[PDB]
């Protein structure tokens, strides 16, 4: 399974990489919202995991305009964590919504799910 990971700060893409890379998933990487939606189309990942302050495009705009096309899972993994901030990144079609900081074997865990169903 291929595995979109969308974060504009290098050292969590790289974390998240690791701990996919160890469930034998292929990682592709996007370091903004343009690259994110760029990736999203040459790659046709099984599954993103979408940080939402990001430069270019935020998460949300990345989320609302894939949904125009697509229902690729999207797990939203972001330091903002509000009622209001989790809500809504539901409504516009995320599948889950995890907070930073966070555990590496829940992310794993979330991912099998989402694939799962
Ligand atoms: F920059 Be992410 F929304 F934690
Ligand atoms: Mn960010």
């Amino acid at each position: 399974k291929k595995i979109l990971i969308v974060d504009d700060e290098k050292p969590i893409s790289d974390i998240i990489k690791f701990n996919m890379t160890k469930e034998g998933y292929e990682v592709v990487t996007a370091f903004n919202g343009r690259e994110a939606l760029e990736q999203f189309e040459a790659e046709q990942p099984d599954i993103i995991i979408l940080d939402l302050m990001l430069p270019e495009i935020d998460g949300l705009e990345v989320a609302k305009t894939i949904r125009k096309t697509s229902s690729v899972p999207i797990l939203m993994l972001s330091a903002k964590d509000s009622e209001f901030d989790k809500v809504i990144g539901l409504e516009l079609g995320a599948d889950d919504y995890v907070t930073k900081p966070f555990s590496n074997r829940e992310l794993q865990a979330r991912v099998k799910a989402l694939l799962r169903r």
